[PDB]
């Protein structure tokens, strides 16, 4: 069976870096309305609207766009709030060094939960694959999901 959110976390501020040659603007928009539509209806509270559009960036500018781009949506939310989540999409061949940097600086530095979705499934948008995503969003921000064991 599938896995189901008890507890649903709360999404109400977050932004998406793409990394893919192969994504425009507007399809990373597009992806990520889907993907905070099934969170919502999984059970989160999800803001449907980001802080700020989506922007692309080039793997070797990683921790500049990251730190940029996380000061710019700070700085427009103020009081203190905090980005939530941030979504990144990632090419489909290795992304070994840029994975590893994007969550050492979003972990370490950022202090901000990432969720990474690789390009080939954010071309697709399959039910199931943002089903699960939304899963794993949820436990990162402190929600609860059902075990199957």
């Amino acid at each position: 069976m599938n896995k189901k959110m008890i507890n649903g976390g709360t999404v109400n501020n977050w932004i998406c870096i793409n990394f893919s040659r192969q994504v425009q603007d507007n399809l990373a928009r597009t992806f990520c309305q889907e993907l905070a539509q099934m969170c919502y209806v999984s059970g989160m509270a999800f803001n449907p609207e980001p802080v700020l559009p989506p922007v692309s960036a080039r793997p070797e500018q990683v921790e500049k766009v990251l730190k940029t781009r996380y000061h710019d949506a700070t700085s427009k939310l103020s009081q203190g709030k905090e980005i939530d989540l941030l979504i990144v999409i990632l090419p489909d061949k290795k992304n070994s060094d840029l994975y590893g940097d994007l969550k050492r600086i979003c972990e370490t530095e950022l202090g901000i939960v990432s969720q990474c979705c690789l390009t080939k499934h954010v071309f697709k948008m399959s039910k199931q694959y943002m089903a699960n995503v939304a899963l794993k969003i949820n436990v990162k921000v402190g929600g609860r999901n059902t075990v199957l064991v």
